[PDB]
């Protein structure tokens, strides 16, 4: 139990406040397809689902000794250990928030009557947008509109490309669990930075398969 | 023998409380086919089946000097190195409980008339029920229960989906044994822990392959 | 805290003036194909078009205690990390310029009507051409020029093949971002240099295909 | 000759007693088809034959300075390092015999006419039955016999499954010869456990491929 | 700046005479193909020039602790560090030649009428011929001459094999650039040895695939 | 220069005798298919010949800090570092004989009326043969005899299958150069062990693919 009191002053120590959401698999799935639905409001079509929000504090790492000092976010892209306690055992699939980090991302998006009604999802905890234009120049705020994470044009921009800077909350989903038999004990993850896993909607929808844009990206894989 | 009286004391030391069960291939088997019956009671369909459990003592790492200290869980998912003491010689498959720890998981299925009828076995030492739901939203205790480690839903949800979080025992079953030479002497296991070999029914099944739910899971392969 | 003072003290004692480009998707895109237009002036084709430069200071290194000491950019050609502050959250794809530092680069083209008309765009910065000839010869300053960063011949050349070498602006894109808990704070990225990236355009067109030069290089890939 | 006095110091502090047996090709091969006798009494149907044992003295390691003190074992299952001093050039294929160190495995089979017949070989050096079983339950010891490694079983058994758990004398073959210059001198030699070479004879027969068990076996490959 | 002059004293303490000679594409390319032109003077069908040689100094090494003082060599043939000081900024594929290391190498060859017309190219800078012969036995010096690093032979040898073997100048490419930000500043440069990327010509040419000797060759790839 | 006389020393103090054979590729290939002659005295159909040995004392390990000290014969079997002085330039593919180290081999093969002819090539240097043996039992000595490194059999063998167990002398070839810029200077060699290298003929020839015996063979590959 030396060990356990050094781990939780470790988290005490260097540890941020995060929020904790405890996943489950949405059941909108289609039976016929097994795809989510599109416009869940539970998943967002992305078929993994979230209880209710609740504060914790963790000691987010990239070097341990575990991994030879080595960053294992070097390694592979997104990838972080984080330590933690809470009252409830944390699972695969759980996502934490670090409220005070502002992450950015960029997308790119053919709107169509579809995504002018629907709006388009940018799945991330959107707080601010950078920058969005299309072809013909900057969006005006006036013509668009952030609510529930999605993207609403101004139906002019119908048959427009619409591109986007954001920022967002830095998010991680767990999918690991560390020294399972070690050790409100400490409990140490194996985190995913959101940005790896999220993919954002088409480029295109066909009525066959969707287009991405052809461009080289260097954002790591 | 000194360096076998540093490894005893180490197990004294460092060791859990584990539970210890003999694997062999179960005999159930179709000639036709080579598989397991699917409602087998001793080996539930996976081909594998279990002797009496005894209990012994186990020290459980994840880094040692033979890795370099790097943690083997983070190398490979659901590996750790264990140590025990025991009257009979552990082999590949014999499976460990560690009764004191429960680990989570979550699963999905779609509920036929087979499933309400013989109902939805989740193969692992079920312990607690955290989260349960369809598309209808939260099923009652009334309209379910856990018997024999399976998933009795009443007939009300045929045809609807399920999602489950749950709360089981950790185990690990032996992919190898180590140090055969060296050295009731210790015992050096390489361990799988559970949730990394154990396959949940399919979420749909086919009269042809089975449906598997189309979502991105974050769980580490 | 003690450990981002550290970090700021290493960025200004280390750090040599950059650039910073703001980058975000060019929406230039055909609908129909995915690809940018060939010759859009904000993306050059690409599909990563830029915002006005910032001047920064940035630590450049490829070597550090998260690669073990290992060179990266001997294990992956053009990978550095740099290490800056900034007003503003730096992004994936955003470039970095190192103004005071040249690099080199070599080039083949066959000159058609097109290409004498449109001019070659050559992508990088383009400080000087220290060498340029066709099988014919040496090309005399009288006959070319370079305009924004393109390669203008005059109409004698069509129909032969140019060989270019060329002094060029030192530059990198981000293709992640590291350390994005821990800690103006110090911002860590991981970068690509350019000629790791950038693709020539290619030796002949095709109306089909098109055709690169039959040459073994052995520049690092 | 500092360095040698240091290794059969090594082989005698540390080295446990061992049988050799000298490995060549089996003769029985069949000249049509390139494989061996199926119930050739020299090689049992493997191709590699042995001469009568000898003793000597062996020291084992599964880490030295040599795998950087990393478990050689645990990177590639079933293999070790052997030391050992014998007045012959040991070889590949020849086979090291531990007699006091007893090994577990665990087989399974289809008992056909021919399998009652003519028995099913273990291939191991089966020192004991810890288990044995068929679909109807316990196999009784008048009902089966263990001879010249084979088992035989009571004909009743015809068409029923048979499962088997058993301990058998711990042994390796040469994979390898290390150090071949340096240095009855010592003789160093990379060692491949029996168990994870040895094959058992199929679930079963087809008169076409034979059939496997379909069951996920964790022991390692 | 303290790190600079640490680098020019190494180069200065550490370094050997070398040539350097700046490469570029060379512009004989084929339009239809893309293919250099077999015997073109420039590039001798390689499809990259150089201009005139130019003396400097340079240290190399295939240990640092850039790569923990493995041996790149080892890792990767033909793999070496270059450091040197030079008025120009070296680039990717320039060649380094130390007159004053003679390497081997070996070759062979179906001397058809073409072959004695036009003479056999070596590509490297041939400094000796150790050993020559046909089927026939040795090729005698007045049978045979070197000229622009080719080999002719008296016309007697048509439809002979002949093999060679030689003596030419250590020579490198450069593959990439290495701290490019870092810092006559000294340029730090991958290397690549002139044998692992000279492929001599064909054993015998099609009029279809040309014909390479079917010889396990032991030289490492 | 005192980084050369420190490996003088090191290939006196440590140094074997051995024996240098210069090696070239063997001119007696068919033109039409690049194979060489199958019983050519030179290269015995293996394409690679040499020329008469020379001695010379040569340093061999398996580790240096160049390889972290690792045993690369363990990462690579048959791979050794070879240091030594000589007159001439030591190429790839040229081979060392330790004449004081004898290796073993087995080796097995169908043996028709072509090779009770012409005999059965070996390939090694042979220095006995500690077993030999057919279906029939042991092969007594008037049955057969050695001679020119090949095995000839009584004409009463014909149709039988012999195995063989050989000694042969210990010998590697030049894979590659290392260190080849720094520093009779001493000259540093990747080597490769013969029994890595040599491929015995096949079990049994087609007149078609040739029928190689069908066993698993545990010598590393
Ligand atoms: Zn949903
Ligand atoms: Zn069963
Ligand atoms: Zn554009
Ligand atoms: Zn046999
Ligand atoms: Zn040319
Ligand atoms: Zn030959």
């Amino acid at each position: 139990e030396f060990d356990t009191i050094d781990m939780i002053r470790f988290i005490n120590d260097r540890g941020i406040k995060v929020l904790w959401e405890e996943a489950y698999f949405c059941p909108c799935l289609n039976p016929d397809t097994g795809h989510p639905r599109v416009d869940c409001p539970r998943c967002h079509g992305k078929g993994i689902a979230y209880l209710p929000p609740k504060e914790t504090i963790m000691a987010i790492q990239s070097q341990e000794k575990g991994t030879n000092q080595l960053d294992i976010g070097i390694l592979d892209t997104g990838t972080a250990i984080g330590t933690t306690q809470l009252e409830k055992r944390i699972s695969y699939r759980d996502r934490f928030t670090v409220p005070e980090v502002l992450m950015p991302q960029q997308m790119i998006y053919f709107v169509n009557k579809d995504r002018i009604k629907k709006g388009i999802p940018l799945y991330y905890d959107v707080k601010e947008i950078t920058y969005i234009a299309t072809q013909d120049g900057t969006v005006y705020e006036e013509d668009y509109e952030i609510k529930n994470n999605r993207l609403y044009l101004n139906e002019k921009y119908e048959n427009h490309t619409v591109t986007l800077k954001i920022l967002m909350t830095l998010r991680y989903v767990v999918s690991d669990i560390l020294k399972e038999s070690r050790y409100n004990l400490p409990q140490k993850l194996l985190l995913k930075r959101e940005d790896v896993i999220v993919l954002q909607d088409p480029y295109k929808v066909n009525d066959e398969e969707d287009l991405e844009i052809q461009v080289d990206d260097p954002k790591a894989s």
